[PDB]
């Protein structure tokens, strides 16, 4: 059966329990002097609850917020980039932040949303969660849950729902989903949500 | 009590027939265990390389993972595979393998055909039916290097200084290898293994 942690459950393991899935972190810099290929580091891999936090920790301790960074948390074997077989056909549920939601927002909105991935609390729709984004920009950060499947409504809509309820969102504040192959093409400001919640 | 069965047993679960009716009709396991697969890709970090396949903890779970694995993959050089008990990765500087060893068996480049698939799988299923009495929870787990030169397979356990675990579990393991008396094994500490110190690695114990 599905190994399935609630938010007290993982909080309460805080300083072995194993998670349903084996994760990896990752690290990216957009830095235009190298290939998108030596910017891509592996930091580190876990699957279980008390190694996600000695990473967490270190990560949180030894840290920086450098815009133009991304940090990327998915399942061993899927690559953190919208090409792999994985994520070709998929797509993300975007958190956009405002700049005063950098010091209020993002490092809880960032452990909310790595808690649902570890703990898989989507149900059996969590088979459909490749990983997850945080884009540390000065404009504005985002997070977003990446999916495998844009045709997958059932478990795209679910997984959104849920998500926006473990963020604690406001019904007001609505969350949208996008498929890759439309947030890769640039056609103006802003990218066609194939889903709302 | 333990969880132990004996080889005919585990052969005789071979077989996806079982409606598993009310989740209760599979055999469970003693131990969970993990399938992990590496290639030693020098362009990717060793965490890049290592990959968990998959966990199971029943008879009939493993015979399925098993027999996707037969059909569908084949063994080349440089990959290695390794199957340990839940929480243990298969790395010497894990916890539980930092202050232990392994019974290593290395075959010649002609037994790739006719000794690599039987030796792996009796290894295997020493491994889930808990065949080494209460000094089977001194196992970690076991790995097959398939290597050009020569393949190698052995059994990882957790404490050097536990000799008669050691010496228990390298007795039975050859006896289900079926291994000639004359063909003796030796049991290396991953301390020494780490460190290249000529063309041999010294065995702690030989059996
Ligand atoms: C932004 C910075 O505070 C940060 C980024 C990533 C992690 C992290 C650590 C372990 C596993 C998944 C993660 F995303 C932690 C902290
Ligand atoms: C490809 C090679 O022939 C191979 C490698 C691993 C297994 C395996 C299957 C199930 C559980 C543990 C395992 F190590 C079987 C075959």
């Amino acid at each position: 059966a599905r190994i399935i942690y609630d938010r007290a459950f993982l909080m309460a393991c805080r300083g072995k329990h194993p998670l349903q899935n084996r994760w990896a972190l990752w690290f990216f810099k957009n830095d235009k002097s190298k290939t998108w290929q030596a910017n891509l580091r592996l930091i580190s891999k876990f699957d279980t609850v008390e190694d996600f936090w000695a990473l967490y920790n270190h990560i949180q301790l030894s840290s920086n917020l450098m815009p133009g960074c991304d940090y990327s948390l998915f399942k061993d074997g899927i690559e953190p980039m919208w090409e792999d077989e994985k994520n070709k056909r998929g797509g993300r549920w975007l958190i956009t932040l405002n700049k005063q939601q950098r010091r209020s927002d993002l490092n809880r909105f960032w452990l909310e949303t790595l808690l649902c991935l570890i703990g898989e609390s989507f149900d059996d729709y969590s088979d459909d969660v490749c990983g997850a984004v945080v884009n540390v920009r000065a404009k504005g950060d985002k997070i977003a849950i990446w999916t495998t499947e844009c045709e997958n409504r059932e478990a795209v809509t679910h997984i959104g729902r849920v998500y926006k309820e473990r963020l604690g969102l406001p019904p007001k504040i609505v969350i949208g989903y996008q498929s890759h192959a439309d947030t890769a093409t640039k056609s103006g400001s802003t990218t066609k949500n194939r889903f709302v919640v």
